């Protein structure tokens, strides 16, 4: 499922995930497109910051969703 990630300069990524991804997992693909290490990653779903170690299933992302990425480290 496709998935939007927007970024504080306005960027929008478009990223192919997984439902079964870990969010780990989501950085890890975020940083094989665009670079940016998955250590300096904070993703924001539904009103808040998802953890590493849960699933994209977990948080119940669909195709279409939108993410929100803050810079962090
Ligand atoms: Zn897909
Ligand atoms: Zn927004």
């Amino acid at each position: 499922m496709l998935i939007k990630v927007k970024t504080l300069t306005g960027k929008e990524i478009e990223i192919d995930i997984e439902p079964t991804d870990t969010i780990d997992r989501i950085k890890e693909r975020v940083e094989e497109k665009e670079g940016i290490p998955p250590v300096q990653q904070r993703l924001i779903y539904a009103g808040k910051q998802l953890a590493d170690d849960k699933t994209a299933k977990d948080y119940n992302i669909e195709g279409g969703s939108v993410l929100h990425l803050v810079l962090a480290l």
